[PDB]
């Protein structure tokens, strides 16, 4: 076997041996197809001490990327997490105006093994962000923001931090909703709005918003984005009063609604979670939101509420790498980092008159 050849004329070159004069024995080497992150767990005598010293060592010898070194059951067994010298990605990727897609809907997220990472919100409609605060979850719902302004779509943003997440600059290409009592007022416009193109969709014979404008030159419905910077703040009614919360449940019945019949209408939830919570990602937010973008968190429980997996916890410390699941294949790639100091421009938006 090429991979036990192959480790055991790299341990003998370093003369890694243990008390017992063997070199480590490997005992298996499970791979992760779409993170390509691997699980190799070897045999021996060698301290742990002594891996983590040999780590620059061993990167080398064996093309790798170390992300961790474990004792496994025994203080025999080291268990090594790491990714091939082949699995490029890279460690920041600046966001570049180029990367913008001419066709309508379809944006793009970042950078993974063979290509980048491209969502058409014609088919999966709604993206779930999920990341501890300072991880880039909330930069990228900036970033698909930015790429939908520029094809033309009307925007709307909510934000219960007294609107601090979207600035002045902000305000000038949509709304910004900084209270409950305005996000009720756009919940129900937004479900409404969704209600009168569902039905222009079964009158016309249309499949989706597209294919109705093209029967009618003068009425163009446009694309809608809504980015909710915390889900929490919408979701999560635990210290409110009973009107507050009565208030809250209406909100969660229009974003259900929302989630759930906006598929061909053109009107897309961009969400952003800091804190994983079944409370806040329902089995209805699940069962409708069909892309997430899930950043490191240690939790098991925290990458479950998020993906239905527990690959969340594997991810290097890298600032702005992620987890995509889109269906039942979770990848991983580095998101764009958008600044918006120098590529939020409200000039080239409202230039599109
Ligand atoms: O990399 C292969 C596997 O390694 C294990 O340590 C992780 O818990 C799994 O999530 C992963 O699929
Ligand atoms: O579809 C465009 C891209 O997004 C996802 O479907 C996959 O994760 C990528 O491998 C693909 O290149
Ligand atoms: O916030 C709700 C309001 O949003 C505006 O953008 C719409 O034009 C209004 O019709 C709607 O009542």
């Amino acid at each position: 076997d090429k991979r036990n050849a192959e480790y055991r004329l790299a341990f003998e070159q370093l003369n890694f041996v243990g008390a017992d004069s063997k070199t480590p024995i490997l005992k298996s080497f499970i791979e992760d197809k779409g993170t390509r992150i691997d699980e190799i767990t070897f045999e021996s005598m060698i301290p742990i001490e002594t891996w983590k010293s040999y780590i620059p060592q061993l990167q080398t010898s064996l093309n790798i990327s170390i992300i961790s070194i474990e004792q496994g059951a025994s203080k025999r067994i080291v268990i090594i997490k790491s990714m091939a010298g082949d699995a490029k990605i890279p460690k920041y990727l600046p966001w570049d105006d180029k990367y913008i897609e001419e066709q309508e809907g379809v944006v793009v997220v970042g950078q993974t093994f063979s290509g980048n990472i491209k969502i058409d919100l014609n088919k999966s409609p709604h993206i779930l962000s999920a990341g501890e605060t300072g991880s880039g979850k909330s930069v990228i719902l900036r970033c698909i923001l930015w790429q939908l302004l520029k094809q033309g779509a009307i925007a709307y943003m909510v934000d219960f931090k007294g609107g601090v997440e979207f600035g002045l600059e902000y305000e000038k290409v949509g709304q910004v909703i900084t209270e409950v009592d305005a996000a009720e007022k756009l919940f129900k416009y937004l479900v409404d709005e969704n209600a009168k193109r569902l039905k222009l969709l079964r009158e016309s014979g249309s499949k989706n918003i597209g294919e109705y404008n093209k029967k009618f030159e003068g009425e163009e419905l446009k694309r809608i984005i809504v980015v909710i910077d915390e889900l929490a703040e919408l979701m999560d009614k635990t210290g409110v009063d009973d009107e507050t919360r009565a208030k809250l449940v209406r909100i969660e019945g229009y974003t259900s609604t929302l989630a759930r019949l906006s598929r061909a209408t053109g009107i897309n939830l961009c969400i952003g979670v800091q804190r994983p919570d079944a409370k806040v990602i329902t089995g209805q937010i699940k069962n409708n939101v069909p892309v997430r973008i899930c950043g490191r968190f240690a939790d098991s429980k925290a990458s479950e509420i998020v993906l239905s997996n527990t690959k969340a916890k594997d991810l290097p410390e890298v600032k702005g790498r992620f987890l995509f699941k889109l269906g039942a294949d979770t990848v991983q790639f580095q998101a764009f980092y958008f600044d918006d100091d120098k590529h939020f421009i409200p000039n080239k938006i409202l230039k599109l008159r």
